[PDB]
C-alpha cells in the first residue's frame, strides 16, 4: 500500500519489496540525505565543500548520487539488528541486511523526518530519523515494544558502517568519554598544499549513545565473520567482542541487552555525523542527545519547513494533485533555493532559476540572489557559467566548459520576480562587476547582459553555441567556434521581449526599442535558417549542418526550441499547430513529453557527448521534467490549457498501481527524469532517476499559481486568470499574495457566457483584485463558463 | 594445510577461511590480475593507459588496489555456481560467494595459472584461469564431475559480474553471433579533447561461451532478486530469464543443465575480458576458445615464464627457502623488469631498479633500459621523475611532486650490470638528452648526473630534499627550498665512489679522483651536521631542526640513514656497531626490520605525509620490504653474515603456523611491506599488504646470488665470496653466468683455516674462476671453516 497519512505530514509506503528503490529525502543548511525505503542512504555534508561520514567498503569517486542509483549489500545504510535470545532468531531494520520475513512495514517519508515501523518474531520497532537546522549531524530514534504476553529477552544492534574511510590512514576505536564510536580517517592527498587545504576536515565519524551499552564493535570484518551481513557472527555470540580497527574498515556497532515485559517499550537515541575531534562529537551530543535535544531540534526543524510552505493550498477534484501540490511541492522548491543544491558554485541557470521559484516562499531570498548573480558579471555583459557564494571557491566540472546561455535567464527569471512582489525598485540598486571599478544598477547590468545575448551572434544573426547552452552536454556543435544554437535564439527573443517590457514599465523607451528590434531580428534570423518546415530544429553545426530536423533518424524533433519558439514568438499563429501536433506524435508519452526523439543510440560528433547517454536517459532523450515544465508553460502562455494540465499531471506519479510500480517513485517529489526512450525501449519507459535536485519545480510552481489557478501579480494587483481543466466542475485555492489572503473559489455556470468575479460577493469589472491590504482576507468567487 | 606441490609449479592452500586474504597474481605484456582465494579478484590492462572490464557495483576511483586492500560480498569476481536440481541445495565455486561448507577446497597459486579444486554434494569442480602472453583475456576451464554412484541433474552457472560501468551509459545483452555476454558502456568524461583521447577504449566486456547455454541473464538485479548472492532468485528458478540490461548494472551469467552419469566429467571454456567491439570479442574467441586455443596459449605462457626463470638454483638445509627462491623470486623479479609495473611513466628509481633485477634474467633489457632512461636526462644532469615508456604518455601523479634522489640510482644498479654481465662496452654508446641537440655516450650523460648531484646541495654540503627522496611521501621536511635530506647525502657518496671505480676501470682518473673528492666532501658533512651519537639522522628541515634523533619521541630512528651511511662510507668502524645496535633496538622484529620506529601517530609538519599514515603501514614504521633490503645489502658489504641472513629469512613467511596465521599470505611473492609499529600496535604487527608491486625483489634477490651464495661477477671472471649461515654444514647452488653453468658445492671443513676452492676437482689459487667457455660446465667445490 501506498498513501498519505497524518494529515498530509507524511507519506507511507508498507512493502519493503513492491518499490524497491523508493525514497525520500532530508535536508538542512550544511548536509542532505537521501534514504531509501530499505535502509540505504547517501548523504553529503558541506565544510565547505562536498564531504561524506559514511564511506563505501571501497574507494569510491568524487560523487553524491548517479540518476537511478543501484545499491548493492555494502552500500552504506542505517540499520537495527534484533535477536531473541531464547531462540537465536534474528531481524534487522529497516529491512535490509536481513531481508527477514516481516508481520508488518512501514516506511514514512516525512516532511521533517524519516521514519519506520516494522514487526517481527512478535517485537514492535520504530525508527526515526531527523536533522537540526544548522549542525551536521544526523538525529536517530529507536523504539523496541515486546507485544506479546511473556517477557522476552533481547539484544539489539545499531549496525552504522562507517566503510573504507581512507587508504592513508583509517581507524576506529569505543570512547567512553565520548560515549560511542569514534572512526577515524586522514583524507588522501599528494600535494603539500592540499595538507593546508584540508585542515579543517571533519575526518572523524562518531556513532553515540545516550545510554550505554553493554558492547560494542568497531572492526567491520570482525562483526560479520563467516556469517556476512545476513547473520553477523558477532551477533550469532552471545556478547560482541568489543574489537577496534587499526588500519582495518571501522564499523559502527553497539548491543543492548533487555528482558522486555509484556507490551513494555524502551527508547534508544543516538546521533551519527562527521566532526573534527572528540570535543567536537561532545559538543554535539550535549546540544542534541537527549529527549530534550530532540525535540529542540524537531521544533526548530518544523519551523524552518513551516517557514518555506509558500503561498498556494489547493482543494481540486484530484486528491493526489492536492496532496502532492499542498504537502510536497512546496518543500521541494525551498530546500533548492535555500540551500542552492549544496553547492559552493551554483551553476548560474540553477541559480537563477532555482531563486526564482522563491518569489513564491520568501522573496526576499530572491532579490538578494539577484543581487549577489549581479555583482558577478563580467564587464563585457557576458555572465559567468557559475556564481560562487564562498569568498575563494572555484568554478568545478561543467561550469570550466564554455556555455553561452547564462544571460537569458537573468530577465525570464526577474519577470516573475517583478510581477509576484512589484519590487521595481531592485532595479535601481547598485552592484560592482566581477572585475573593474564600475558600480551600476541593476537596470544597467540588465541592458549589458541583454547587449552581451545580442553581440553574441553570428552574422546569420543566430546564437553563438560554444560547448553548450541549456543542455549542458550538447558540446560538439560549436565547439571550433562558427555552430549556433536554435534554442538558444528563441530563448534570446524572448528575454529581450520581455526585459523590453520592463523598460516600458520603467520609462527606458530607448531600450525598448533596441531589445524589441533585437528579438524581431533573431526572430526573422530563426525562421530563415532554423525553422524546419514543421517544428523548429535544435542548433546549426560548426560546419553548416542543421539538426533537430525532419532528415534526422535520431532526434529528430528536439522540444526546447517549439517552447521557446512559442514564448519568444518565432512561432506564429500559423506554425504553431504544426509543433503540438508534431510534439504529440514524436514526444508525448504516458509518463510525460521527451525532451527529444528518438534518442541517439551512438556517438554524433558534431551533436557531442548528449548522444553518448543511454538512450531514454538524462539529457538523451528522457521525459527531462525541466524541458517538459517549460513546454507546459509556453502552452499556458497561448491558452492550451487542456494540454498544459495534461503534461503537467504527467508529472506525478500514481494513482494508477501499474504507473507506481513502473516508475518505482515515491510521489513526494519530482525526479528530475522519468526514463524516455518510450518508443525504443518500452520496459523501462517511466523509470524514476529518482533524483530530487532539479530546476524543473520552481517551473511547476510558477504554472500551478499563475498559470493553472491564474492568480498572478502585476503592477496593479492580482490578475485572475484561471486555466482550470474542464473536468473540473468545482475547485478551490487559498493564495498569499502581497501579504493579504485570497480564499478563491471557482466554480463553473452555463448561465455566463465570460468570466464572472465577485470580491467580498460584489462583481467586479476587469479581471484584477487592485485594493490589496496587507493582512487582510478576501473572499473570491469565480465563474467560469 | 598450505604446501608446494607439483614439484614446484604451484602452491596449494587447503582452507578457504584460515588464510581469507590470501592471493595470488598473474600478468601479461598488457594487463595484470590479483586473485583471492575465495573468488575475490582485482584485474588492471593497459590500452596503453590503465583500464578494468569488471567493475565494483559503485562509481569507483580510479585505481588499482590498496595495502591490505578489503574486500565485500559485491566485489568484482570468478565464481561458478552448482545446483542440485533434485535437491534444489547449491554451492559455488570457489568459495564465495555462497560460502557453503564444502567436502574439500584447494586454491593452487602457479607460475603460469591459478586454480582450484572444490567439492560439495558429491560434485567435484575444477576451475582453471591463465592468461595468453600478448592479447588482454582471461582464460576459463572447469570442469565438473559426478563423484557419486548414480546420475545426477545439474544446473551450472558462471557468475561473472561486471558491475557499474558508467553512470552516462551501460547496458548489456547476449550475443548469439559473439556466443555469449556483451555489456558494453561508454567512460564518462566532460571535456571534447577526452573524446578524441577516449576513442579506442575498450569498453565492451565480454563473456564468451565455447559450449552455448541453456538460457543466460544479463541484469544484475534480476539474477539476485530479494535471495541476493547467497541464494539468487534466478537460480531458484528452473530457467533463467534471459534478461537484458538497459541503463541497469549488467552481469555475465550463463547455465547449462546437465545429467552427469556416474563418474561423469565434462570440460566447459568461457573467456573473459575487455573488447572494442563484437569484431575484437570474435577475435578473441576465434584465437583462443577452443582446446586448442588453450594449450597453445598456455604453451606460449610457460616459455615466456621459463625465458625468465633467472640464473639460480638452490639446495640448502631449508626447504621453504629453496621452494621460494628456486620457484617463486625469479618470477617476481621478471614481472617487475619485463613490464615496469604496467605504467606508462614509471617513476625513474623503479625504472631503474626493477631493470637492475633484470641483470640476472635477462641483461639485454638492463641495457636497453639505461639506453633509455639516460635518453631522458635533463641537460643540467638532473634525471626526470619519471621515465616515459611511450610517445605522448606523462608523468602522473607522485611523479609531477618534485623529489630529488633520481641520479643515485644510476650508478648504484649500474654497478650490478656492469659485475654481471662485463659490458663497459654501453659506457660507449651515444644517446640525446630530453631536450637540446647533444649527444653523449652515456659514460658521460652518468658523469653529468653525479656532477648534479654534487651540486643539488646546500652550504652545508647536504643534498636538497624538496618534496622528497626515497621516501615519496616525505614531503615537508624541503619543500621552502632549505631542507636536506640524510638519506640522500649518505646515499650520494655511495653513488658516487662506485661511479669513481668505474671511472678509474675505464682510465677515466680526474674523473675518478672528480668523484672519490666528492664523496669523502659529503660524509664529513654528514658527520659534522647529521651524525647523532649513535646513530644517523634522517634530513634537516628548512628551519633548521635535524630529525630522526634520539630527541624525536616518534621517528627516533630511521633505517635507511644507517644503511646507506655503511655503504657510502660515513659510518667508519667505530660507528658500524652504535648502527648494528640502535637497528636490532628499535627497528627489529619477528617479522623484518622496520624501515622507522616508533611510527608517527600524528602528523609533524616539518617532515609531512609520511607522518599522517597509519602507524605501522606502507612508509610510517612497516616493515617496509625494500628498505630492510637495503639493510641486508649493506650488511653483506661488512661481511655481517649471520645477521643479513637471518633478516633477509624473515621476509618469508612460514613455516611456522602462528607467522603463516599473522602475515595471512602464500609464501610466493614478497609483498611491498609486512605490518611494522611492533612495539604500538602489536595485534596487527606482520599483516601482509599483499602487495605484489615491490622494488625489494630485485636487490633481495642481487642479495642472494651475489652475497649470501657469493657468486658475484667481475671484470676477471666469476668471484666466489659465499656468506653462508653457519647453521648449514653443507649447500648447493647451480650458477648461470656469461653464458656458462657452475655447480656449486659448499662443505664446512675443520681441517682448514681459510676457504678452499676446487675447480673439477683441483684446487685454484684466489677467489675468481677465469676462465670461462659459454656452454660449457664447471663442477666448484667450495670448502669452508
Ligand atoms: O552530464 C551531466 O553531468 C549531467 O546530465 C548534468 O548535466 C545535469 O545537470 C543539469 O543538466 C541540465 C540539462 O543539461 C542543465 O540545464 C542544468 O543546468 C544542469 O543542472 C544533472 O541533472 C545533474 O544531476
Ligand atoms: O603514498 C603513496 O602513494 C605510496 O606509499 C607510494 O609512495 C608507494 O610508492 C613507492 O614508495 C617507495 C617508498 O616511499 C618509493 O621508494 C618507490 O619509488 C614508490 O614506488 C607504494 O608502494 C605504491 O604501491
Ligand atoms: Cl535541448
Ligand atoms: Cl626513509
Amino acid at each position: 500500500g501506498l498513501k498519505a497519512i497524518n494529515n498530509g505530514e507524511r507519506y507511507q509506503l508498507t512493502s519493503p519489496t513492491a518499490m524497491p528503490q523508493s525514497a525520500s529525502f532530508l535536508w538542512n543548511k550544511k548536509m542532505m540525505i537521501q534514504v531509501n525505503c530499505r535502509g540505504y542512504a547517501v548523504a553529503q555534508f558541506m565544510q565547505p565543500e562536498p564531504a561524506k561520514y559514511a564511506y563505501a567498503p571501497n574507494l569510491e569517486a568524487k560523487t553524491f548520487m548517479q540518476p537511478e542509483q543501484p545499491y548493492y549489500a555494502h552500500h552504506p545504510g542505517r540499520f537495527f539488528y534484533i535477536k531473541d535470545e531464547e531462540t537465536g532468531e534474528i531481524f534487522s531494520a529497516p529491512y535490509e541486511p536481513v531481508r527477514s520475513q516481516l508481520n508488518n512495514f512501514s516506511f514514512n517519508a516525512g516532511k521533517s523526518d524519516i521514519s519506520w515501523h516494522i514487526a517481527a518474531l512478535g517485537i514492535e520497532v520504530e525508527l526515526c530519523l531527523s536533522l537540526p537546522v544548522d549542525d551536521v549531524v544526523e538525529l536517530w530514534e529507536l523504539k523496541i515494544k515486546n507485544g506479546g504476553a511473556q517477557p522476552r529477552k533481547l539484544s539489539i544492534y545499531p549496525y552504522f558502517p562507517v566503510g573504507y574511510m581512507s587508504w592513508m590512514n583509517q581507524s576506529g576505536d569505543y570512547s567512553q568519554t565520548a560515549g560511542g564510536i569514534i572512526a577515524s580517517c586522514v583524507t588522501p592527498y599528494q600535494k603539500v598544499a592540499d595538507y593546508f587545504k584540508n585542515k579543517d576536515f571533519k575526518d572523524k565519524t562518531f556513532f553515540l549513545h545516550e545510554t550505554a551499552p553493554a558492547a560494542w564493535e568497531v572492526n567491520q570484518k570482525n562483526f560479520e565473520g563467516e556469517g556476512g551481513l545476513h547473520n553477523p557472527n558477532a551477533i550469532q555470540q552471545e556478547t560482541l567482542g568489543c574489537g577496534n580497527a587499526l588500519y582495518e574498515t571501522p564499523t559502527a556497532v553497539l548491543q543492548y541487552r533487555r528482558e522486555l515485559a509484556a507490551q513494555e517499550q524502551q527508547t534508544f537515541r543516538f546521533i551519527f555525523g562527521p566532526a573534527f575531534d572528540e570535543s567536537e562529537a561532545i559538543a554535539l551530543r550535549n546540544k542534541y542527545l537527549s529527549a530534550e535535544g530532540f525535540a529542540k531540534a524537531k521544533s526548530e526543524y518544523q519551523t524552518y519547513i513551516t517557514s518555506g510552505k509558500g503561498c498556494l493550498q489547493i482543494n481540486t477534484p484530484d486528491p493526489e494533485l492536492n496532496n502532492f501540490v499542498n504537502h510536497w511541492l512546496p518543500r521541494q522548491v525551498f530546500y533548492h533555493g535555500d540551500v542552492n543544491r549544496l553547492t559552493t558554485d551554483p551553476q548560474t541557470r540553477n541559480y537563477i532559476q532555482d531563486n526564482m521559484g522563491m518569489s513564491y516562499i520568501k522573496p526576499n531570498i530572491t532579490r538578494q540572489a539577484f543581487l549577489h548573480a549581479l555583482s558577478q558579471q563580467e564587464e563585457s555583459g557576458a555572465m559567468p557559467d557559475g556564481i560562487l557564494l564562498l569568498e575563494g571557491a572555484e568554478l568545478k566540472y561543467i561550469n570550466q566548459i564554455p556555455h553561452t546561455d547564462h544571460c537569458v535567464w537573468l530577465p525570464v527569471c526577474m519577470q516573475a520576480y517583478l510581477d509576484e512582489t512589484n519590487d521595481y525598485a531592485l532595479l535601481d540598486e547598485i552592484v560592482p562587476y566581477a572585475s573593474g571599478e564600475k558600480r551600476e544598477t541593476v537596470e544597467q547590468h540588465m541592458h549589458h547582459a541583454m547587449r552581451w545575448l545580442l553581440q553574441a551572434r553570428d552574422e546569420r544573426g543566430l546564437s553563438f553555441i560554444a560547448q553548450g547552452d541549456w543542455c549542458d552536454p550538447m558540446n560538439m556543435v560549436g565547439y571550433k567556434g562558427k555552430g549556433v544554437s536554435g534554442w538558444l535564439s528563441v530563448a534570446t527573443a524572448y528575454a529581450l521581449n520581455l526585459w523590453a517590457d520592463v523598460c516600458e514599465q520603467r520609462q527606458q523607451n530607448s531600450c525598448a526599442n533596441e531589445f524589441r528590434q533585437g528579438a524581431k531580428d533573431i526572430n526573422a534570423a530563426v525562421n530563415k535558417h532554423i525553422w524546419d518546415g514543421e517544428w523548429f530544429g535544435r542548433g546549426i553545426t560548426d560546419d553548416g549542418v542543421l539538426f533537430g530536423t525532419s532528415k534526422d533518424k535520431e532526434g529528430r524533433i528536439f522540444l526546447n526550441p517549439q517552447s521557446w519558439a512559442i514564448l519568444g514568438g518565432a512561432a506564429d499563429e500559423q506554425k504553431i499547430p504544426c509543433l503540438l501536433d508534431a510534439v504529440e506524435q514524436q514526444l508525448e508519452t504516458p509518463y510525460g513529453v521527451m525532451m527529444l526523439a528518438p534518442a541517439f543510440t551512438a556517438m554524433r560528433d558534431d551533436v557531442g557527448r548528449v548522444t553518448q547517454k543511454f538512450p531514454g536517459s538524462a539529457e538523451n532523450g528522457s521525459v527531462y521534467n525541466h524541458a517538459a515544465v517549460f513546454y507546459i508553460f509556453s502552452l499556458l502562455s497561448i491558452g492550451e490549457s487542456e494540454r498544459a494540465y495534461k503534461l503537467l499531471r504527467q508529472m506525478l506519479p500514481g494513482p494508477d498501481e501499474a504507473d507506481l510500480l513502473q516508475r518505482g517513485q515515491l510521489p513526494v517529489f519530482i525526479p528530475n527524469y522519468y526514463r524516455g526512450a518510450y518508443y525504443q525501449h518500452p520496459r523501462t519507459a517511466g523509470r524514476s532517476s529518482q533524483l530530487f535536485n532539479t530546476g524543473t519545480v520552481s517551473w511547476v510552481y510558477r504554472c500551478l499559481i499563475e498559470g493553472v489557478f491564474g492568480l498572478k501579480g502585476s503592477p496593479q494587483g492580482l490578475v485572475v486568470q484561471p486555466q482550470l481543466p474542464v473536468a473540473w466542475q468545482t475547485a478551490e485555492a487559498v493564495r498569499e499574495f502581497r501579504g493579504a489572503t485570497f480564499n478563491v473559489s471557482y466554480r463553473k455556470s452555463s448561465d455566463i457566457k465570460e468570466m464572472e468575479i465577485q470580491l467580498n460577493e460584489s462583481v467586479i469589472s476587469g479581471n484584477t483584485i487592485s485594493d490589496i491590504t496587507a493582512g487582510a482576507t478576501y473572499q473570491l468567487t469565480v465563474l467560469l463558463p
